[PDB]
DNA sequence: ATGCATGCATGCATGC
DNA sequence: GCATGCATGCATGCAT
């Protein structure tokens, strides 16, 4: 159907920003995110579920499109109890030292999970954690993280959330020596299976090493390989043809140019991912609004395009991790 | 067109402060500048602008022109939008020890969004971060980093700057392992994404080091090359000549000395960046108002040129980074092979 | 006035 | 041995 023909008549903001909000539910995406809402609604056991991608394939919006799903979903079930936290996200703060701050996640977790109606459970067993003269959390320094870790645990069992979201997990990684990584992922899983809440990590194939340390963490978690576009098939060529001529269809322009023709030079960039096609698209598109140009052309690609330096690296990284996503059978 | 003429009955002070706030709108620092200004009006997920060039090319004066634009755009809807903060632009320490310090980092990030009105950001963090009934927005020593982090990003989020400058970027190089090299720039992208604010790095080569630290670094950084003029291209010297007839023409003295003449001598011991070529121009346009002479001599521009040493040492860096900064068809073929079918 | 909250002063393990 | 950061120790202030 295209984009809303009355948008040639707004301002070159309200068309940037339709197209910003105009999502592309692709095939790729709605197998991942039906995939991942089915593990959602039944933990099996299982305490973790990886979503491991290529950069620019759509995990952060998957995991995003999760917990508006999941608000509408529980948003019945909160009128009820008002105490319950439906989902639970925050990015993994990469960290500045040699190794990664459990203590500062612990707090930012706190923070996450946030709840206006605090008088629920105003004490989690706090030396002064709890909101003060602000809207904030104000978690006090000197606390020690074993007393932090034990107040975080309460409050999770308390408001329960259905899922516990961790966006790039990649830094998780981050240690200061090769065996003390050992510790890390295993400490989170204790945390997980005290509280009882399902721990979701999203991130690229830098955790895929970080993802297989043994056999018990595959056995204990769910794998989720947010495939990108391969042009080697030509049903993935079919598909990023499809995408390109929805997104042809809804950029808001005067006379939409023929995106499809020069799929080749997207992909040469994009390399089957989606989401660096929709962002190199949005710039493209602001270029020319605030050129207040009529059409589209290469040039235009050309100009905001990544430097193929950059797609050097990234496809031989995004190579390199497929490679690694081959590990064979113990049979 | 030349400078006012009635600087010439003005005291040499006033004749060396007209030159030193002469600017020269060269063709590539205009390209190089529309460029940034292109990619800050959209961000578009890109979390990182590298800008890198020698030694001398304008990469400061262009973080202050793009400074004092976005300022002078926003100022309008500064007038109703009271608490955004525009632009912010912080200088990376060196440090003293073997690694970058991240605590005077953000010490000073917070200081540089610093406003005398306590109305606009009232709270800025847990404690010991507030004012001591100053503007000075005083730090306590015994507050620790990761606090600290989480206070400036409390105060970005609220202030919401367009875009974040970091000028001299080469000084995030400076850590004690070498795969910490990708931790280092990994904390500064975990604040960018966190904050949703955009980030500038300016800085010399020494941070190509930075360019492909990984393959989503790679996806979230946009490249804008300071490209120094090579004389191997009659286009650059063309422009080379036109900067340098605009330098003879606009510097303050009795006559106009043919600079244009030592064009070679010139491009010798500037290697290009326009910027050394105005320095040195203004250091012997100082030497002569010292003299009071009419004239430029060859003799002068000699006795206060660089060192042909620095010269070579600076042309060795500038090799380097622009052999690292090359790219052909080839690769685009080669990668493209890899792919699939090449056209 | 007596226990408790906090802020500053040692202190130590680390790090080199 | 200096430099660094967290932790606690001591001490004072508070306030009921
Ligand atoms: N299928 C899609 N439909 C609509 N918007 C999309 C889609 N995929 C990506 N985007 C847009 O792209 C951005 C998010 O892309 P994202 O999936 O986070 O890439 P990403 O690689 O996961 N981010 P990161 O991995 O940290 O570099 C948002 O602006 C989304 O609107
Ligand atoms: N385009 C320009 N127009 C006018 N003056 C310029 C220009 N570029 C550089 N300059 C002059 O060069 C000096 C600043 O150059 P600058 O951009 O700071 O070089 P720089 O390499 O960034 N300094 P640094 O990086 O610390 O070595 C000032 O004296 C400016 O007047
Ligand atoms: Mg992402
Ligand atoms: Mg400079």
């Amino acid at each position: 159907t295209g984009f809303p023909l009355e948008l040639l008549t707004r301002p070159a903001t309200e068309r940037l920003a339709y197209f910003e909000n105009y999502t592309v539910a692709h095939p790729r995406l709605k197998e991942v995110y039906e995939i991942l809402m089915r593990t959602i609604a039944e933990p099996a056991g299982a305490s973790f579920i990886f979503v491991y991608g290529a950069s620019g394939v759509g995990k952060t919006t998957l995991r995003l499109r999760v917990e508006q799903k999941l608000t509408e979903l529980a948003l019945p079930k909160l009128e009820s109890d008002r105490a319950r936290v439906p989902v639970v996200g925050i990015e993994a703060i990469a960290p500045e030292s040699r190794y990664f701050n459990w203590k500062e996640y612990y707090t930012r977790a706190l923070i996450t999970l946030e709840e206006p109606l605090i008088d629920h459970k105003f004490d989690y067993g706090v030396r002064g954690i709890s909101r003060d003269n602000f809207g904030k959390i104000n978690v006090e320094s000197k606390v020690v993280a074993p007393a932090l870790r034990r107040a975080l645990e309460n409050a999770l069992i308390h408001r329960h959330p259905d899922v516990f979201f961790v966006d790039e997990a990649q830094h998780f990684g981050k240690v200061a020596s090769g065996y003390k990584l050992q510790d890390q992922l295993d400490c989170l899983k204790s945390l997980a299976n005290m509280t009882g809440i399902l721990h979701c990590l999203l991130g690229t194939y830098e955790l895929l090493t970080f993802r297989n340390l043994s056999g018990q963490l595959s056995r204990r978690s769910v794998d989720i390989h947010f495939r990108r576009y391969c042009a080697d098939s030509p049903e993935d060529v079919q598909a990023f043809k499809s995408v390109l001529l929805t997104f042809q269809q809804h950029l808001p322009l005067a006379e939409t140019p023929n995106l499809v023709d020069h799929w080749e030079y997207f992909y040469e960039r994009t390399l089957g991912c989606i989401g660096t096609l929709k962002d190199w698209l949005k710039r493209v598109l602001s270029d020319a609004l605030d050129r207040e140009a009529t059409t589209i052309t290469l040039k235009d690609l050309q100009k905001r395009a990544l430097s193929v330096a950059q797609c050097q690296k990234m496809f031989k990284e995004i190579q390199e991790g497929e490679r690694q996503l081959s590990e064979t059978e113990a049979d």
